[PDB]
């Protein structure tokens, strides 16, 4: 009847081998660059730049610095967070290691079924919806990390053949980091220390994405990975050597989220912005390219169960405090977020 050969896109990182032009189909309109037009992408972040001891969480003065992040940024950097600098060097070299792969061998964990259907799971891009769509400068590999009983290994790279394992202890580790900070919060907002790992649920989805961004000729012309907020409600990113590029939406300014050694970028999502009445937001966040270097990093992203409401916790809304978030399953809120200028969750907002 009809060809939609536009809804199976070519990796970038083989688009990328060699060129002097970004391909027409990832050039932004001029006032959607990442500097409108200039190479002048972003504002260095003020001082004090939220960073948050893990290991000092139950100190007073340690729990305002999250709570001073959360506010202002609805995102942290985490030191002393648990989690072993060989394991973060050995799961992002396995990273690296799968990617440096011939194409052939990585598209054997294609998410194109059948080399056609896009399925979120597995290696290749984001869902192609329209010929018009600009597309990202990154190819990502995503895998459903939690419930354990609903992973698909198959999906899984064997090579390297310790993939599997650090990744597995990798997450692991970094859902100890995921307590710590909700049970931060649920304090912070006097809502009791497991009140949001309750809301979250035990078999709540969590999911690793890698993501590759090559090296892009024009930085100016193109994303990394577009604006966005991430839907769950909490994202745990390790990037690799700290590679430069992400930034974060404040007050219609971009800023550079800045590095340190080491560390890991806690960031909230929707679900826990509706969850928490809006106190924190979930910020919008960016991935800008650059001329020299590909850039890799791991999300850890932590949904909250499909059939769990989202909405503002009971205990904000003492006292005839207003809800300023309509309720919504978490399952029906995913769907909405992959529906086509507008965010999804201001269309929950009251
Ligand atoms: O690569 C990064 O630093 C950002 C990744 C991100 O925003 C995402 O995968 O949702
Ligand atoms: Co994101």
């Amino acid at each position: 009847m009809a060809d939609e050969s536009w809804r199976v896109p070519t990796p970038v990182q083989e688009l990328a081998a060699g060129v002097v032009e970004p391909p027409t189909q990832f050039v932004l309109q001029e006032q959607d660059r990442p500097g409108s037009g200039t190479l002048l992408f972003a504002t260095d972040m003020p001082e004090p730049i939220p960073v948050v001891d893990l290991s000092r969480l139950a100190a007073a003065d340690e729990a305002s610095k999250l709570r001073s992040a959360l506010e202002t940024w609805g995102l942290f950097l985490v030191t002393k967070h648990g989690i072993e600098a060989s394991l973060m060097d050995d799961v992002m070299a396995a990273s690296r290691d799968f990617f440096y792969q011939p194409l052939e061998a990585k598209q054997e964990y294609s998410n194109l079924i059948g080399g056609k259907r896009f399925q979120m799971e597995g290696y290749g891009n984001d869902m192609v919806k329209s010929k018009d769509q600009i597309l990202d400068w990154q190819d990502r590999l995503q895998l459903r990390v939690e419930p354990q009983d609903e992973r698909n290994l198959a999906y899984w790279p064997k090579h390297p053949d310790s993939f599997r394992d650090l990744l597995e202890k990798y997450a692991s580790k970094t859902k100890i980091v995921r307590n710590k900070v909700l049970r931060a919060m649920g304090k912070t907002l006097e809502l009791g220390e497991d009140y949001f790992i309750s809301q979250i649920g035990d078999r709540a989805s969590a999911i690793a994405r890698f993501n590759y961004y090559p090296p892009c000729p024009r930085p100016d012309l193109v994303f990394g990975i577009k604006p966005h907020s991430d839907g769950g409600a909490v994202t745990i990113l390790l990037v690799d050597k700290d590679v430069g590029g992400l930034q974060v939406q404040k007050d219609g300014v971009w800023y550079t989220v800045p590095s340190m050694p080491h560390t890991l970028l806690v960031n909230l999502g929707d679900s826990m912005e509706i969850m928490n009445n809006g106190i924190f937001k979930s910020p919008v966040h960016r991935v800008v390219t650059n001329a020299e270097k590909e850039r890799l990093s791991l999300a850890m992203f932590y949904g909250v169960e499909g059939q769990r409401v989202l909405e503002p916790a009971l205990g904000l809304l003492g006292e005839e405090r207003p809800a300023r978030y309509r309720k919504i399953m978490a399952s029906d809120y995913i769907i909405g977020l992959r529906q086509g200028g507008q965010r999804f969750i201001e269309t929950l907002k009251i």
